[PDB]
């Protein structure tokens, strides 16, 4: 399986899936209710990202997120060709 989609909550890496098939030199985001994944018992050490834009409209706030709250175009620049961890 590939992860391309983060939009259910808990569907791809950052703190579970990432153990299963991440690495530190990995790219992941959290999106829509994927930005759950911010809020788990685990760490990331692939660079993790949450869109601040889905974030906000999942009624949280910017100090909420236990990692960085992106733009939708931040995400835009770590695929660029590294279509392999998409959502």
């Amino acid at each position: 399986m590939a992860l391309v989609l983060v939009k259910y909550g808990t569907d791809h890496p950052v703190e579970k899936l990432k153990i299963r098939s991440a690495k530190a030199e990995d790219k992941i985001v959290l999106i829509q209710n994927g930005v759950f994944w911010a809020l788990e018992e685990l760490e990331t050490p692939a660079k993790v990202y949450a869109i601040k834009d889905d974030f906000l409209a999942r009624g949280y706030s910017e100090e909420d997120s236990k990692v960085p709250l992106i733009t939708y175009s931040e995400f835009i620049d770590l695929l660029e060709g590294e279509e392999k961890f998409i959502g």
